[PDB]
């Protein structure tokens, strides 16, 4: 799996550990071991949403299977939660899309997992 | 929705005003109102198209539903006019991937849009 | 065709000549001309790959056909090859995310290729 966080936050105000965090509770969401589990935080971005600058992030969670109404409706409490509390966004100025990718799209290795 | 250019140009190039221009042309676009839209630029990037480092724009556009044939010309005839006049990108140097997400494929605040 | 490299490696550390490499081994991958290849890397990023910071890459490849089972292997040969050969990241720390895009889903001078 893979999540991606896009925001407007400045990166002094992203907390040590807050990768590190990510990872592990991504692991334990979708089931899959962590060394699976690839996390990018990308701060100081342009952005709006809803046309202010206040605080905002635009995310993405791409995964092979583990996808879907409530797990994704659980991804996202467990995420906007984790954005808020280490990041002070708040959760209505979260976008997160999800991605069920076929196996034979995602490249890893020298292959794909298909 | 949400609208992500990723450019080479400058970010001194970047108007004063281009975030809440692009918010406003595509709440009516759209017909989604304002609080809606989600909008992200990406200034001075390393990225070449067709072999050439002249002005380029690689972009996406995601939104549940109001994604098709008919609208996403319009949507390209539009979004390529706004990086020509406000970025100086050549619209034959543009490209923008569109995304019809499901509404159960989109977290916001704490949930999704199922 | 659309690649994007997003990694930590930093911005140093990306030959010159590094995007006009991926443009002519992609053109001969995907067999089309070079003019339609858009090519971007994104140098020192705030990432992690199973948890660690080791040199990884976080990739994706969009596409009007051209992607399937076989293509995306050998994708996924050559691209990974580069990464290692030119980055230093291990095949083993990328992922490359696929997407055979419809035409009428991509954006181009004022339209799309449909």
């Amino acid at each position: 799996p893979m999540f991606i966080v896009n925001t407007n936050v400045p990166r002094a105000s992203v907390p040590d550990g807050f990768l590190s965090e990510l990872t592990a509770a991504l692991a334990q969401a979708t089931g899959k071991p962590p060394q699976y589990i690839a996390v990018h935080v990308v701060p100081d971005q342009l952005m709006a949403f809803g046309g202010s600058s206040e605080p905002c992030a635009l995310c993405s969670l791409h995964s092979i299977g583990k996808i879907g109404g409530a797990q994704n409706r659980s991804y996202s409490k467990l995420l906007c939660g984790l954005l808020a509390e280490r990041l002070r966004i708040s959760p209505d100025r979260v976008y997160i899309n999800y991605y069920d990718m076929n196996a034979a799209n995602v490249g890893w290795n020298n292959s794909t997992f298909a």
